[PDB]
């Protein structure tokens, strides 16, 4: 056969995946993946008999429920959401090659046609607020409306949840939290603000980076109510004292802070619909917003009537072309994003007015791995391995901030580096096991044997990490000044990660007040219409903190669902 469904219906009619009308139930295909698992099983039923020893389509670190129809289309040949990261080794019936092409909103003018029919029809719903994109900002947006009284439908153009926030693996950073004081950590809001402020070359917005320190506890606070472990606390750049937060033995905080998120959103019965991507925000004849216009991936276009849009549409760190227009030393690097994270969210927020601001600061994460293309995390450093060059030497402050980091590493033999730890970091950090299994961490018993492998001089890198564990014992790092020294490398076996900067996060954005309501360019409110995440400019400056995103989309996030709600 050609495609899934001809190979179905050699031995079964339309209605075994179809309703008996045979139109499509809606644009997550909710029915129709319901009868896929009616004859196959649950996801994690399928998995059983899909094994790897390293790797399993079926079972990977996405949360929430993935639909069969993200992977497996009927009538046509489908792609393999993971190729779009990572190259397994996969024999999916029907499959053909990953290719990402989006038409962007502005291309999406040619279907004059179709939108104007859709908004000469009458609105598909009726609801208090619309929140467009399902990350981190966007379900703590739905969840605080809906607690707030409000009705809303969440949208997310992709098949699967959580954008790039599912992702993170460093921590969530606040201050002065329950969780720091269990760990006799001695920290405040004003000293994260110090920070913060410091980080980003004091081009932040001191107004929203004070909403980032001061709300980062309740923030915290909330997602434990929710049920999160936010309980391990760790180091990352730039920052003054440990106040990353992620789960217990340090395990990723992105995957599992969306999990705790999607099964909030599941209990309250929060109105979510997948391919479904949020087009034109429409204002009444006062400049208010009234709905916005929608397209579904198979039912098509229509609007949806509401008080209120919050776009929590995530950044632009995938599009390299816009990328490089703005900073055009980032061209051509590869980029640690989710396949969607394009930008086109920005762009339905100028077409309302909105204004955008600090776009030209973008971010690169130092260590993204060479080997599997994937980024490493800051954590790895945070709780203390070391970079290393082909000399086999140190060569930066490897907790100073990722514009810093990145610079240095670009600058060695190669444009690469090598993260080096041991056993004792690996054991201190769980998500590090991840690394060692996607097959990126080679190891040794020795440094001499290590650097044979990678191409390390292996007697300098020996001595290197002697004199290493000398000034950490010694409380000082007279070398290159690294203020936090948390751990010897001496235990067990040696590990190393070759590691380049990737293009990361994107610093600008919608320009927003302290209300996360939306302005325009001559700073006067558009009302109705309200951003949260990274989609919003302003609150990193010119440096990202790590841990400070995951920080701000909640707080943004649930702050702009009240604030929402309320204008109702
Ligand atoms: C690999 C990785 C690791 C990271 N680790 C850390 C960490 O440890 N700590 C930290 O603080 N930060 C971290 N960051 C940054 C942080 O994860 C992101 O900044 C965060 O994802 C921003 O969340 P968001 O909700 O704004 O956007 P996202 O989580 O990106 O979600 C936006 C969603 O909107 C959808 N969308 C976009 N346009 C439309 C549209 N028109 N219609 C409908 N849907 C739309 C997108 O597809 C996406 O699902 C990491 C980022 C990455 C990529
Ligand atoms: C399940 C294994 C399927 C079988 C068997 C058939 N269809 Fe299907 N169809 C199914 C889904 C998941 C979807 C989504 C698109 C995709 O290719 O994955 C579709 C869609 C159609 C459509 C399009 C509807 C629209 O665009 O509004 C039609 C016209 C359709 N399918 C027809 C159809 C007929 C007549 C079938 C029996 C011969 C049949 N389908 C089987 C999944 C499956
Ligand atoms: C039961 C009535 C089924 C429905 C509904 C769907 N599938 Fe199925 N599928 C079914 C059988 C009996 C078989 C053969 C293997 C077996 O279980 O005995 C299959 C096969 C497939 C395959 C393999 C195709 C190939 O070329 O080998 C896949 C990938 C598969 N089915 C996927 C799938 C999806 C995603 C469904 C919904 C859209 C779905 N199936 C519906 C039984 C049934
Ligand atoms: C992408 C993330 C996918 C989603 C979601 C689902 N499937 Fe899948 N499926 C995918 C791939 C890459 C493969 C190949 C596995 C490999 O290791 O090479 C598969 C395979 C199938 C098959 C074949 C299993 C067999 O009998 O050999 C089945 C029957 C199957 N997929 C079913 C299925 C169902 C019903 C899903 C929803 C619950 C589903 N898959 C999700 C990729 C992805
Ligand atoms: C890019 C945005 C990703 C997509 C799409 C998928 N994965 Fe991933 N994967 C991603 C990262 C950055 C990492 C590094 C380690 C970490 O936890 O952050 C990984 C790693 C894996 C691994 C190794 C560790 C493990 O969980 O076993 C595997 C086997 C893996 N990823 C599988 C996988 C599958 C099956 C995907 C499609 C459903 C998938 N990944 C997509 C980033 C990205
Ligand atoms: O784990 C990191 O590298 C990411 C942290 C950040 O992007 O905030
Ligand atoms: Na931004």
């Amino acid at each position: 056969a050609d495609n899934l469904a001809e190979f179905h219906v050699q031995n079964q009619e339309c209605d075994s995946c179809h309703t008996p009308d045979g139109e499509l139930s809606n644009d997550s295909l909710t029915y129709e993946n319901t009868q896929c698992v009616s004859c196959h099983g649950t996801l994690a039923e399928v998995a059983e008999t899909t094994k790897h020893e390293h790797y399993n389509a079926h079972a990977s670190h996405f949360p929430g429920e993935v639909a069969c129809t993200s992977c497996h289309s009927a009538h046509e040949k489908s792609m393999v959401y993971c190729d779009s990261c990572h190259s397994f080794d996969f024999n999916m019936p029907y499959a053909k090659k990953w290719l990402r092409d989006e038409p962007t909103i502005a291309e999406l003018a040619k279907d004059k046609s179709e939108r104007q029919a859709a908004l000469a029809s009458a609105p598909h719903d009726t609801v208090d607020v619309v929140v467009v994109g399902s990350g981190g900002a966007g379900f703590s947006a739905a969840i605080s409306a809906t607690d707030s009284g409000a009705k809303v439908i969440l949208i997310e153009k992709e098949p699967v949840i959580g954008g790039n926030a599912k992702l993170a693996a460093g921590g969530m950073n606040a201050a002065w939290t329950d969780q720091q004081k269990a760990k006799k950590i001695t920290d405040s809001p004003e000293l994260m603000f110090e920070d913060t402020m410091k980080g980003g070359q004091n081009i932040n917005d001191p107004a929203l980076v004070k909403v980032l320190s001061s709300h980062s506890k309740d923030s915290v606070d909330w997602m434990t109510a929710m049920g999160a472990d936010l309980t391990d606390v760790g180091m990352m750049g730039g920052a003054s004292v440990n106040r990353a937060h992620r789960p217990t033995g340090g395990a990723g905080v992105g995957a599992h802070v969306v999990q705790v998120l999607y099964d909030n959103a599941v209990k309250r019965n929060i109105d979510l619909r997948m391919n479904t991507r949020g087009i034109e925000v429409l204002k009444d004849d006062k400049g208010t917003v009234k709905g916005i216009l929608v397209k579904g991936m198979y039912k098509g276009y229509y609007w949806v009537k509401a008080d209120a849009v919050i776009l929590a549409t995530g950044g632009f760190a995938k599009n390299n072309e816009r990328v490089a227009k703005l900073d055009p030393s980032l061209k051509g690097f590869i980029s640690t994003n989710q396949p969607g994270a394009v930008g086109d969210g920005l762009d339905v927020a100028e077409n309302a007015g909105g204004a955008l601001k600090d776009m030209q600061y973008i971010q690169a994460a130092p260590t993204l791995s060479v080997k599997g293309g994937v980024m490493v995390t800051e954590a790895v450093r945070g709780n203390g391995a070391i970079l290393v060059n082909r000399e086999g030497k140190r060569f930066v402050n490897e907790i100073t901030t990722r514009d810093k980091a990145s610079a240095a590493i670009l600058a060695q033999t190669g444009k690469s580096a090598y993260l080096i730890f041991d056993d004792s970091v690996r054991k201190s950090l769980s998500k590090i096991d991840k690394y060692i299994g996607l097959g990126v961490a080679p190891t040794a018993d020795s440094l001499v044997k290590l650097g044979k492998m990678e191409g390390i001089d292996g007697k300098a890198l020996t001595e290197t990490v002697a004199r290493y564990n000398s000034l950490v014992s010694s409380g000082k790092d007279t070398d290159f000044e690294r203020p936090n020294l948390p751990r010897a490398l001496n235990e067990g076996n040696y590990y190393a990660i070759e590691v380049t900067p990737g293009v990361h996060h994107t610093m600008g954005g919608v320009m927003i007040d302290t209300k996360a309501e939306v302005m325009n360019a001559k700073k006067q409110v558009i009302p109705g219409l309200y951003g949260a995440g990274e989609v919003t400019g302003g609150v990193h400056g010119a440096n990202r903190l790590g841990g400070n995103a995951i920080s701000d989309i909640i707080t943004f996030g649930r702050l702009a669902g009240e604030e929402a709600a309320k204008y109702s």
